[PDB]
């Protein structure tokens, strides 16, 4: 390689891709939407499985650092009334597939690992266009740049996939509402104490509640349900409008959980989406281009596949792009994509499948 790569998106999947390339010498860049490095990343915690997510960290020398920040966490399962199954973390296993890390923390660990100015902040890729030998990358109100390989690694809603595949995202039919509570122990004591330093999942009448009670000192919860045919007709801008819907749905549940709803300051309602690995991707492409993470195989969050498969993506493509066991870039990508279409479709089938089971009328996590 006498060339350069451009990864669109500073996600955990993108930044990883960046490290694994950079430590092999390959000249690389990460164009990130976010306005600066201390931008707050909304969402839960992530857990890197020992088979996969962890392996990539290993190969970047960051596995250790990952544990250092990660927190092993037990899981309580609950009725609407009260407790059902507790499960602590047995010390034989607290260093594996469990350790829940804060999304920002992971990025901090990743940004450290990269040379300075590897990530160009406030760069919102609006358009991608292939020239003679280089792609031309267009960013909203910033100068364009060019590169010899673009790796799309920029979210399940990537607006810029066209050169790789005509496939488009699809809503699965469920919906998720997600929120944070700061100082959970004061603002939802009832709920905090039901968690008891442990994650919490409870299900009742095709309504699922999940919670982590300790995400860097804030509780993050999720509510889930098949999308109402009524929908759409809840305003995620008016908190009163969201609260009123959740209370109608959650009327049955204990006083403790209703506190949680009534306390949340603001909600983030996004539908469950899939970007299916259905057709093979375009086999004639103007220049070399590929996709990793959710830009590749966006799938329902109901299985902890997601970041893990996506990190595997980096591990594989990065190896391919460095070992010198391929004759052209085309071939190295075209090979990574074969493998991903395999464990990828697996991960998706699994997630879809878990999705179906949970919202089935009468479900218990036991
Ligand atoms: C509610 C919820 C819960 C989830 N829970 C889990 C889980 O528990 N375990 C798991 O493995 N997965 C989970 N997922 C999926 C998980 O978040 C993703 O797999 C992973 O975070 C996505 O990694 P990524 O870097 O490929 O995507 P992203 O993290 O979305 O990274 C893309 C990056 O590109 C940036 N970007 C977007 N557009 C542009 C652009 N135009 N130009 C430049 N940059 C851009 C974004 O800002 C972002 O920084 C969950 C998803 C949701 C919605
Ligand atoms: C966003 N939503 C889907 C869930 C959610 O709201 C969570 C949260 N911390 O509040 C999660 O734990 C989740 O985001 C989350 O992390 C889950 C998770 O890790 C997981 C894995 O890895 C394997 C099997 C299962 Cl059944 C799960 C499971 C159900 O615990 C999911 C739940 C989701």
């Amino acid at each position: 390689s006498d060339k350069n790569v451009a990864i669109i998106g500073g996600g955990p999947v993108g930044l990883t891709m960046a490290k694994l390339l950079q430590q092999n010498g390959i000249d690389v860049s990460v164009y990130e939407r976010d306005n600066d490095r201390e931008a707050r990343i909304f969402g839960g915690t992530l857990d890197l499985h020992k088979g996969s997510g962890q392996e990539a960290m290993k190969k970047a020398g960051l596995l250790q650092t990952y544990y250092d920040l990660a927190l092993p966490m037990g899981v309580n399962i609950a009725d609407a009334a009260g407790n059902i199954l507790s499960t602590k973390n047995v010390k034989p296993e607290n260093r594996f597939d469990n350790p829940e890390i804060n999304r920002n923390d992971l990025r901090a660990i990743l940004l450290n690992s990269l040379e300075n100015d590897t990530v160009i902040w406030d760069r919102k890729l609006v358009m991608l266009e292939p020239g003679k030998k280089k792609w031309t990358l267009t960013f909203e109100n910033k100068p364009s740049e060019t590169a010899d390989l673009v790796i799309l690694a920029n979210g399940g809603m990537s607006k810029v996939r066209k050169f790789v595949t005509d496939t488009e995202v699809e809503e699965t039919g469920t919906f998720n509402i997600q929120a944070d509570i700061h100082q959970p122990e004061i603002n939802c004591p009832g709920f905090f104490q039901l968690c008891n330093g442990n994650r919490l999942m409870a299900s009742h009448q095709g309504n699922l509640l999940f919670a982590n009670p300790n995400n860097n000192g804030a509780l993050h919860f999720g509510i889930s349900f098949k999308t109402p045919d009524e929908w759409t007709q809840v305003d995620f801008q008016n908190r009163n409008s969201v609260v009123d819907f959740l209370l109608k749905e959650f009327s049955d549940w204990d006083e403790r959980y209703k506190e949680l709803i009534h306390t949340t300051l603001s909600f983030v309602g996004l539908a469950t989406r899939i970007f299916p690995l259905e057709k093979p991707w375009k086999s004639k492409r103007p220049l070399p281009i590929t996709m990793i993470g959710d830009a590749a195989h966006l799938m329902p969050p109901f299985a902890g596949q997601g970041v893990n498969s996506g990190l595997v993506d980096a591990l594989i493509l990065s190896d391919n792009l460095a070992d010198g066991k391929f004759n052209s870039i085309e071939e190295a990508v075209k090979n990574y994509e074969q493998q991903m279409f395999i464990y990828g479709k697996e991960a998706q089938e699994e997630s879809t499948q878990n999705e179906i089971e949970m919202f089935k009328p009468d479900f218990t996590f036991q």
